[PDB]
């Protein structure tokens, strides 16, 4: 019943009518499965689902790029180094050589 | 989509006709929370989803009692610290004092 999607498209595209400026993003768990699974999906004690980040009253907000709701800041911020995005890959270099990509092109897929 | 059970009843019953020794087991998540979801959950990924450690292929030897499908076996062992119920409850003992429970009867429910 439960089953785990490997590879996930996140994208922009479904918010109203918003010009995204950056291709979508392919997450897969493969990569990340050594990571505890509510370590990234923190809320899950709060509603006892695994959801998408970008959910209606969680990460969808396009509008603002400072707040805490805003896509810009929750996926890219640095100085969350446990389920931000670059936020991990920018601590994992400060441990050594890390592959973990920051460049906007290896997320970003085109 | 995917919702998390809170209280779960795991029970002997679903065997065939097997005469169970002991009571039912209320197993909550809540007070397990802090736990890597895919530290008990070992088998994740193996095939990509979470079920039942009695399923089909899984901990569902009820004949046997020494082998690693064995209900008695997996549950009890107290050689595995990590995803045993007494063996973990067990292995925090020697950390310090904690009410994690060894009595059968705390587990068992009547
Ligand atoms: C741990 C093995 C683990 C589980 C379990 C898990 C499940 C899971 C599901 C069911 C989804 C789909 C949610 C939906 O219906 O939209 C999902 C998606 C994503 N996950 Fe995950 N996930 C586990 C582990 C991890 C870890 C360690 C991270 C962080 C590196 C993580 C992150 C994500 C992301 C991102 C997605 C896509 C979410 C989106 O907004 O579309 N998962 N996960
Ligand atoms: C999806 C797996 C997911 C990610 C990724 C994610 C990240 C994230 C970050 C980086 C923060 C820190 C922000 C900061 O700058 O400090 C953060 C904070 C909150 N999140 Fe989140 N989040 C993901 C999923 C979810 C979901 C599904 C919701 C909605 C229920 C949500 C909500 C929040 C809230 C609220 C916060 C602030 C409070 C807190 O717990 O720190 N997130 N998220
Ligand atoms: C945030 C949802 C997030 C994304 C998106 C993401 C992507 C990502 C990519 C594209 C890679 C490269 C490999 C691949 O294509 O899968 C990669 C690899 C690693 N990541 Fe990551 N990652 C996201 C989140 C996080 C978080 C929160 C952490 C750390 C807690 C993290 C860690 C890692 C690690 C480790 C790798 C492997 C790098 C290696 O040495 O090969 N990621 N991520
Ligand atoms: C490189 C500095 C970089 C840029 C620039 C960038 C931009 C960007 C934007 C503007 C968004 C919002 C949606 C849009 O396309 O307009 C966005 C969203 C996500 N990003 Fe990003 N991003 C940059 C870098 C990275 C890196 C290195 C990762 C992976 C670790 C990453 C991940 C994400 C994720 C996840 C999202 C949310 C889903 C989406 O809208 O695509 N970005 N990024
Ligand atoms: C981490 C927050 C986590 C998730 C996610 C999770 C999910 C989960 C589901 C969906 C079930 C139902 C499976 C089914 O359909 O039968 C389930 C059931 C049990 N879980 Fe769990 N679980 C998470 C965390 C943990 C942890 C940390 C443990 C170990 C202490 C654990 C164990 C169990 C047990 C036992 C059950 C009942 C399984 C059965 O055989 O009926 N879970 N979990
Ligand atoms: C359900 C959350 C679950 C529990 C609990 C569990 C425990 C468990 C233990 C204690 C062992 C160690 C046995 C020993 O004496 O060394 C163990 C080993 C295996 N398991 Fe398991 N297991 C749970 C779930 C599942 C599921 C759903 C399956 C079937 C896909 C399964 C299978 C196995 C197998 C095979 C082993 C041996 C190989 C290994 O990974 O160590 N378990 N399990
Ligand atoms: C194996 C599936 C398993 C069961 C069953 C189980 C039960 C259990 C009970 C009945 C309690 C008491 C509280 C309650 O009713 O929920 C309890 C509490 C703790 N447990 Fe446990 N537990 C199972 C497995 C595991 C595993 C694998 C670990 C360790 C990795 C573990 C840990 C704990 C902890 C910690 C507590 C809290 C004790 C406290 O100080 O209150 N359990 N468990
Ligand atoms: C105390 C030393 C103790 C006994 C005895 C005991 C017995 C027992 C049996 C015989 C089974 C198999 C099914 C049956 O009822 O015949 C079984 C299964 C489970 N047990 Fe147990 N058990 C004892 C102790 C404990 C403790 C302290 C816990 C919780 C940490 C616990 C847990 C479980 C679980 C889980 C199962 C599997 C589901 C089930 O069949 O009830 N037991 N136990």
């Amino acid at each position: 019943t439960f089953e785990i999607p490997e590879s996930v498209t996140m994208s922009p595209k479904q918010f109203e009518g918003y010009t995204p400026k950056k291709g979508d993003v392919t997450f897969n768990h493969a990569s990340h499965m050594d990571i505890a699974c509510q370590q990234c999906h923190h809320t899950v004690p709060d509603t006892y689902t695994i959801e998408s980040c970008m959910t209606e009253g969680c990460h969808d907000n396009i509008k603002e790029r400072t707040e805490i709701s805003s896509v810009e800041r929750t996926f890219h911020t640095t100085k969350d180094s446990e389920k931000s995005c670059v936020g991990c890959h920018r601590e994992l270099k400060r441990q050594g050589p890390s592959d973990a990509p920051l460049a906007c092109n290896s997320c970003h897929v085109q």
